[PDB]
DNA sequence: GCATGCATGCGCATGCATGCATGCATGCTGCATGCATGCATGCGCATGCATGC
DNA sequence: GCATGCATGCGCATGCATGCATGCAGCATGCATGCATGCATGCGCATGCATGC
């Protein structure tokens, strides 16, 4: 609601780890053998 | 062939780009718009 | 029947596989700079035509 | 016929959309330490039994 500005940006990084939201979430989140759940970069397509 | 020290690791990169190797490869590794292909920090499954 | 030594559980102390955050440094990468290049533009000058006389 | 003025093409500088590499920095990921925790070790000590005399 600002459009003003010639500003938002979309976000570096994966918002499922900051928000550990579920019980099952966090768990889905892991396994691999053992490694972090890594999404990338700049994951987030419009 | 050398298993002696207790040492050779996986890839970091993507070697498609250092290998500029077929004329269309070249052209596979462009679009999405304006942007690089970034394949991510290490790709590489055995 | 009395004396004896063995095997059975208590009652200490120590090490050990799991597991997770923090500060420092590594390693890549997106950004700002400089530049080559070739197409278009905005321009003044020379020629050939149309309109009088 | 002759003198004149306008449209058309020639010649000359300039700017500007594309495009790509390099030095520097900003930026997030992986690593080293440091510790908390609960389990298992193994180790002397007390009790109840089986054997000898």
């Amino acid at each position: 609601n600002n459009f003003n500005s010639i500003t938002v940006s979309l976000p570096r990084s994966c918002l499922s780890t900051i928000e550990s939201e579920s019980s099952m979430a966090n768990e889905s989140n892991i396994g691999d053998e053992s490694t972090k759940k890594n999404c990338g970069p700049d994951p987030y397509i419009i």
